[PDB]
């Protein structure tokens, strides 16, 4: 998924060998495959390299917590939010477009208890998501933070996102987002 | 993903829990979602309950070989090797599901993915050179004359599996597909989609 | 042969007095007495009118093609070339039935019956030099990958030929067969035998 | 299902290139096939040449004829009743051998009215014979004679017979059946 060219490495120094270059290339084999991105996620170095490399996996613990789930944000301002202290990076996240039917979206603030009766409605059985992904306002860096039940979140393929992290920005810089990456970027649910 | 009630296992006697019934349901959910049928899979006991839970976890021809024809499926579905305990016993038969919005990727050939010029048309249809990606290719078995399917791994990994209704035979370890053993209503859940013959033309 | 009723035919608009619930009838009456189904046969209106009502009547490879998948099947189900009146509109897809008796001349190859090794191969499986006597050869298609069947004409003659009631779109002459357009129930009773792919061994 | 040799030949000088050996070696293919042998069926010369070279075919007429049917018999001796003043020809006649439940039996005799509502109770059916058969008694060069449905009719396979008829004898002398064939044609139903 990372296309060719030489190792994609993560490092406070910046994304190792990745270009919006490649960036274009690996989204266009995606999209021909009927992926569609659906937000980003960021986290520190080391979780970005296993999810990178090793694939998207849950955890064994706390299989019945009612609002486990895969975060993700459409804007990167938000997903910004996160990294390490000391300087993470940004994932681009794809699901088959088939899987779209089972995302959906409530006003009410998701992960407080109010909402879990309206999102079981809406997700149409007894939480944790399944296949299901619900979107909900309480970002901060913006509103609308997205959850993606495990079971979606481990059929996703996730790739690096260009626009990077600063060591003294640890919010997130316009200027920074390559414009072309603006494009890719738009959004189905 | 395998619908409402007890947990289900794997025995030599049979899938503890699997009813005909709970797998209508257990379809129609996964179909509900957009997933799409496109084979069994055959296998001892052990794999079988670790595919199952655990998901499927991985060469020019590197890929997950599944059948469209629970038949040659069957023929799979037992220990090919006495085990631990030098024990060869029958194994289970498992469906697998994909995003339709993946059928794309799904060609087919006439050739055996063993004869020489195979990998050339192969490669001619996914469209890069092989390991298959987030491809599949089905062709005819060697020495055999049926439609064997394989996934490329990074698709095979984002499949979802559940157990078939169509029980294996302890009395008959090795045997052939009775085929009045599969029940009607999941014959009547199992056609497969239309795969591409001819390469890859780029999407709207 | 077809059941409780009405006076079958057919129209570009769909097969008239034929539903699923007929076929289901037809089908079980014919099991009762000893016959299996091994496939379809698409064709125009008039082939199949007459086949349905007249029976099937007749080189190294003459015979009579079937397909065990409808979707292989209903691309013959059309006309080829613009007829009298310089229509080419839509046909009809037949459920093919032989005896349950005679499955031990069905074979099954990896060649593609065009293959040059096709022949002496299939010679050796049948067990006699071509054509095909009370025989048949399931092989994959050339150019496609999917499954043909082509039985002998001795036995085609002898076969039990009911309409299928899997509609052609008149709305969409050529096109592919949309999957959910198959009736279930017909889906349901529409497993196939498995066919030898070693030679004949003689009978007890 | 002539086997092989030269050419099957009806004629009053008698069956034109056909030996017993023939005969078994296109009754050993039947039998591989699937086929089992029913009983005779006499009929003269032309319709024999039919028969065998162009398949049993039922008549465009009579179409709801109650008892219509390709009738045969398994002795020979009954089946010998029929040929031309001039000389006919016997066949044997064969089915799939998964027709047999099919072929049912009963006292009365057949073509009787007192027959039709029996016989109508066994086959499951009104009449006329569709892929059936029925078997009662009412020979005379023995009892026991076989109807079948025409659909059932025109998909046996016929071939002739070594037993050969005498212009002399227009019954059937024991000593003309070879003993070969005597074995060949035990009787299922
Ligand atoms: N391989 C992994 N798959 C998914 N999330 C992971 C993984 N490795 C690191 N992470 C991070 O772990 C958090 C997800 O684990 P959980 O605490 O169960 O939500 C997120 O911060 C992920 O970025
Ligand atoms: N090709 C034919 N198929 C069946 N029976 C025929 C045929 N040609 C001659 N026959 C004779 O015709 C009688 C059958 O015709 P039907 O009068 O309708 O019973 C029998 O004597 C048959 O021997
Ligand atoms: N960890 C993340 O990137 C994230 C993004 C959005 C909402 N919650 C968490
Ligand atoms: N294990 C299997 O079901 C199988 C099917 C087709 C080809 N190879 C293996
Ligand atoms: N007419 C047909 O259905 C057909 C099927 C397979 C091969 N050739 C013709
Ligand atoms: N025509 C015949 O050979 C025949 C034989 C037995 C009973 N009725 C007719």
């Amino acid at each position: 998924f990372l296309g060719d060219g030489g190792d994609v490495s993560f490092s406070t120094r910046g994304t190792q060998n990745w270009t919006v270059e490649r960036l274009l290339q690996a989204h266009r084999q995606l999209e021909e495959r009927g992926y569609v991105f659906v937000g980003y996620h960021g986290t520190f170095l080391e979780a970005a390299q296993s999810i990178v490399f090793g694939g998207v996996r849950a955890r064994s613990q706390d299989l019945d917590a009612i609002w486990r789930g895969f975060y993700i944000a459409g804007d990167p301002a938000l997903a910004y939010g996160y990294a390490q202290i000391r300087n993470g990076a940004l994932l681009r996240v794809y699901v088959p477009r088939s899987s779209l039917p089972g995302f959906y979206r409530t006003s009410l603030t998701l992960a407080a208890p109010e909402a879990a009766g309206e999102v079981e409605r809406l997700i149409g059985h007894p939480l944790p998501l399944r296949l299901d992904a619900i979107t909900g306002p309480e970002e901060e860096g913006g509103r609308l933070e997205t959850i993606l039940g495990w079971p979606l979140a481990e059929r996703t393929v996730v790739i690096p996102s260009a626009i990077p992290t600063d060591p003294r920005n640890v919010d997130l810089d316009p200027s920074s987002i390559p414009d072309k990456e603006q494009a890719i970027s738009a959004l189905p649910d």
